[PDB]
Protein backbone atom coordinates (compact mmCIF):
# COMPACT_ATOMS: atom_id res chain seq x y z
CA UNK A 1 0.00 0.00 0.00
CA UNK A 2 2.15 2.98 -1.23
CA UNK A 3 -1.08 5.17 -1.62
CA UNK A 4 -0.16 7.99 0.92
CA UNK A 5 2.45 8.96 -1.70
CA UNK A 6 -0.19 9.33 -4.40
CA UNK A 7 -2.32 11.81 -2.41
CA UNK A 8 0.81 13.85 -1.52
CA UNK A 9 1.57 14.20 -5.22
CA UNK A 10 -2.05 14.30 -6.63
CA UNK A 11 -2.61 17.90 -5.80
CA UNK A 12 0.71 19.23 -6.98
CA UNK A 13 1.71 20.91 -10.21
CA UNK A 14 3.61 18.80 -12.85
CA UNK A 15 7.06 20.40 -12.33
CA UNK A 16 6.91 19.80 -8.55
CA UNK A 17 5.83 16.17 -9.19
CA UNK A 18 8.68 15.84 -11.70
CA UNK A 19 11.10 17.12 -9.14
CA UNK A 20 9.62 14.85 -6.43
CA UNK A 21 9.57 11.71 -8.67
CA UNK A 22 13.18 12.22 -9.82
CA UNK A 23 14.82 11.46 -6.47
CA UNK A 24 13.29 7.97 -6.46
CA UNK A 25 14.25 4.64 -7.92
CA UNK A 26 12.59 4.66 -11.36
CA UNK A 27 10.40 1.51 -10.78
CA UNK A 28 8.98 3.22 -7.70
CA UNK A 29 8.68 6.47 -9.68
CA UNK A 30 6.65 4.63 -12.31
CA UNK A 31 4.26 2.97 -9.83
CA UNK A 32 3.43 6.40 -8.44
CA UNK A 33 3.10 7.96 -11.91
CA UNK A 34 0.72 5.21 -13.04
CA UNK A 35 -1.53 5.84 -10.04
CA UNK A 36 -1.69 9.63 -10.49
CA UNK A 37 -4.87 11.02 -12.15
CA UNK A 38 -4.76 10.25 -15.93
CA UNK A 39 -4.86 13.94 -16.88
CA UNK A 40 -1.65 14.71 -15.04
CA UNK A 41 0.33 11.73 -16.29
CA UNK A 42 1.67 12.68 -19.70
CA UNK A 43 2.75 16.15 -18.56
CA UNK A 44 4.57 14.80 -15.48
CA UNK A 45 6.71 12.57 -17.74
CA UNK A 46 7.35 15.42 -20.16
CA UNK A 47 8.55 17.54 -17.23
CA UNK A 48 10.73 14.63 -15.95
CA UNK A 49 12.34 14.33 -19.41
CA UNK A 50 12.96 17.99 -19.79
CA UNK A 51 14.17 18.44 -16.17
CA UNK A 52 17.92 18.58 -16.99
CA UNK A 53 17.26 21.51 -19.39
CA UNK A 54 14.94 23.55 -17.19
CA UNK A 55 16.97 22.60 -14.08
CA UNK A 56 15.28 24.12 -11.04
CA UNK A 57 17.35 26.16 -8.59
CA UNK A 58 16.15 23.84 -5.77
CA UNK A 59 18.00 20.79 -7.19
CA UNK A 60 21.41 22.37 -6.86
CA UNK A 61 20.54 23.55 -3.35
CA UNK A 62 19.53 19.97 -2.45
CA UNK A 63 22.86 18.69 -3.77
CA UNK A 64 24.85 21.50 -2.06
CA UNK A 65 23.53 20.23 1.28
CA UNK A 66 23.63 16.51 0.41
CA UNK A 67 27.28 16.99 -0.44
CA UNK A 68 28.05 18.88 2.80
CA UNK A 69 26.31 16.37 5.03
CA UNK A 70 28.01 13.33 3.54
CA UNK A 71 31.40 15.22 3.51
CA UNK A 72 31.15 16.04 7.17
CA UNK A 73 30.26 12.52 8.16
CA UNK A 74 33.36 11.30 6.30
CA UNK A 75 35.49 13.95 8.01
CA UNK A 76 34.15 13.24 11.52
CA UNK A 77 34.50 9.46 11.06
CA UNK A 78 37.69 9.02 9.15
CA UNK A 79 40.05 11.99 9.94
CA UNK A 80 41.30 10.17 12.96
CA UNK A 81 41.05 6.46 13.18
CA UNK A 82 41.43 3.77 15.83
CA UNK A 83 41.53 4.95 19.43
CA UNK A 84 40.31 3.70 22.83
CA UNK A 85 36.73 2.96 21.67
CA UNK A 86 37.98 0.82 18.82
CA UNK A 87 40.35 -0.99 21.12
CA UNK A 88 37.50 -1.72 23.54
CA UNK A 89 35.14 -2.99 20.86
CA UNK A 90 37.91 -5.26 19.54
CA UNK A 91 38.61 -6.69 23.00
CA UNK A 92 34.91 -7.41 23.51
CA UNK A 93 34.97 -9.44 20.33
CA UNK A 94 38.11 -11.38 21.02
CA UNK A 95 38.31 -14.90 22.40
CA UNK A 96 38.69 -14.97 26.16
CA UNK A 97 42.20 -16.37 26.27
CA UNK A 98 43.46 -13.71 23.88
CA UNK A 99 41.81 -10.80 25.69
CA UNK A 100 43.04 -12.00 29.08
CA UNK A 101 46.55 -12.22 27.66
CA UNK A 102 46.36 -8.72 26.22
CA UNK A 103 44.83 -7.26 29.37
CA UNK A 104 47.31 -9.09 31.61
CA UNK A 105 50.22 -7.52 29.78
CA UNK A 106 48.71 -4.10 29.86
CA UNK A 107 48.25 -4.27 33.67
CA UNK A 108 52.05 -4.84 33.93
CA UNK A 109 53.21 -2.51 31.14
CA UNK A 110 50.83 0.43 30.86
CA UNK A 111 48.30 0.24 33.68
CA UNK A 112 46.44 3.45 32.91
CA UNK A 113 45.72 2.36 29.35
CA UNK A 114 44.46 -0.93 30.62
CA UNK A 115 42.12 1.05 32.84
CA UNK A 116 40.98 3.30 29.99
CA UNK A 117 40.18 0.22 27.89
CA UNK A 118 38.56 -1.45 30.94
CA UNK A 119 36.23 1.49 31.40
CA UNK A 120 35.44 1.73 27.75
CA UNK A 121 34.55 -1.97 27.49
CA UNK A 122 31.79 -1.57 30.09
CA UNK A 123 28.35 -2.05 28.73
CA UNK A 124 25.02 -1.82 30.70
CA UNK A 125 24.65 -5.53 31.57
CA UNK A 126 28.14 -5.55 33.19
CA UNK A 127 26.41 -4.18 36.36
CA UNK A 128 25.72 -7.87 37.09
CA UNK A 129 29.45 -8.34 37.77
CA UNK A 130 29.63 -5.39 40.14
CA UNK A 131 29.64 -6.24 43.81
CA UNK A 132 26.85 -5.07 46.15
CA UNK A 133 28.82 -2.13 47.62
CA UNK A 134 29.67 -0.88 44.17
CA UNK A 135 26.01 -1.02 43.11
CA UNK A 136 24.99 0.74 46.33
CA UNK A 137 27.52 3.51 45.58
CA UNK A 138 26.19 3.83 42.00
CA UNK A 139 22.60 4.10 43.23
CA UNK A 140 23.25 7.13 45.48
CA UNK A 141 24.34 9.09 42.42
CA UNK A 142 21.66 8.11 39.93
CA UNK A 143 18.23 9.61 40.23
CA UNK A 144 15.11 7.42 40.16
CA UNK A 145 13.92 8.83 36.83
CA UNK A 146 17.15 7.86 35.08
CA UNK A 147 17.28 4.47 36.84
CA UNK A 148 13.69 3.37 36.03
CA UNK A 149 13.97 4.38 32.41
CA UNK A 150 17.24 2.43 32.18
CA UNK A 151 15.76 -0.77 33.64
CA UNK A 152 12.77 -0.72 31.28
CA UNK A 153 15.37 -2.14 28.93
CA UNK A 154 16.64 -4.84 31.33
CA UNK A 155 16.59 -8.54 32.09
CA UNK A 156 15.27 -9.93 35.36
CA UNK A 157 18.65 -10.90 36.89
CA UNK A 158 19.89 -7.36 36.32
CA UNK A 159 16.74 -5.84 37.86
CA UNK A 160 17.06 -8.22 40.75
CA UNK A 161 20.65 -7.18 41.42
CA UNK A 162 19.46 -3.60 41.65
CA UNK A 163 16.41 -4.42 43.89
CA UNK A 164 18.58 -6.35 46.39
CA UNK A 165 20.70 -3.25 46.83
CA UNK A 166 18.08 -0.75 47.88
CA UNK A 167 15.71 -0.47 50.85
CA UNK A 168 12.88 -3.06 50.87
CA UNK A 169 10.43 -0.20 50.35
CA UNK A 170 12.29 1.74 47.62
CA UNK A 171 12.48 -1.54 45.68
CA UNK A 172 8.65 -1.87 45.92
CA UNK A 173 8.27 1.77 44.91
CA UNK A 174 10.65 1.23 41.94
CA UNK A 175 8.77 -1.86 40.85
CA UNK A 176 5.63 0.26 40.77
CA UNK A 177 6.97 3.09 38.53
CA UNK A 178 8.19 0.44 36.09
CA UNK A 179 4.66 -0.94 35.87
CA UNK A 180 3.02 2.44 35.45
CA UNK A 181 5.15 4.38 32.95
CA UNK A 182 4.46 2.25 29.88
CA UNK A 183 5.49 3.47 26.41
CA UNK A 184 9.12 4.60 26.23
CA UNK A 185 11.38 4.89 23.21
CA UNK A 186 14.71 3.07 22.74
CA UNK A 187 16.56 6.42 22.44
CA UNK A 188 15.44 7.43 25.95
CA UNK A 189 16.43 4.07 27.41
CA UNK A 190 19.89 4.26 25.77
CA UNK A 191 20.87 7.66 27.19
CA UNK A 192 19.45 6.73 30.58
CA UNK A 193 21.66 3.68 30.46
CA UNK A 194 24.57 5.80 29.20
CA UNK A 195 24.04 8.31 32.05
CA UNK A 196 24.52 5.38 34.46
CA UNK A 197 27.41 4.02 32.41
CA UNK A 198 29.30 7.31 32.77
CA UNK A 199 28.70 7.31 36.54
CA UNK A 200 30.17 3.85 36.86
CA UNK A 201 33.04 5.02 34.71
CA UNK A 202 33.63 8.12 36.82
CA UNK A 203 33.48 6.14 40.02
CA UNK A 204 36.04 3.67 38.75
CA UNK A 205 38.15 6.57 37.43
CA UNK A 206 38.42 7.77 41.02
CA UNK A 207 39.22 4.32 42.34
CA UNK A 208 35.97 4.10 44.16
CA UNK A 209 34.87 0.79 42.53
CA UNK A 210 36.30 -2.17 40.49
CA UNK A 211 35.02 -3.40 37.10
CA UNK A 212 35.41 -7.21 37.16
CA UNK A 213 36.73 -8.40 33.66
CA1 LIG B 1 37.55 7.99 15.24
CA1 LIG C 1 41.89 5.60 37.58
Amino acid sequence: DPVQLVNFLQSEHPQTIAVVLSYLDPPVAAQILGALPEELQTEVLKRIALLERTSPEVVKEIERNLEKKISGFVSRTFSKVGGIDTAAEIMNNLDRTTEKKIMDKLVQENPELADEIRRRMFVFEDILKLDDRSIQLVLREVDTRDLALALKGASDELKEKIFKNMSKRAAALLKDELEYMGPVRLKDVEEAQQKIINIIRRLEEAGEIVIAR
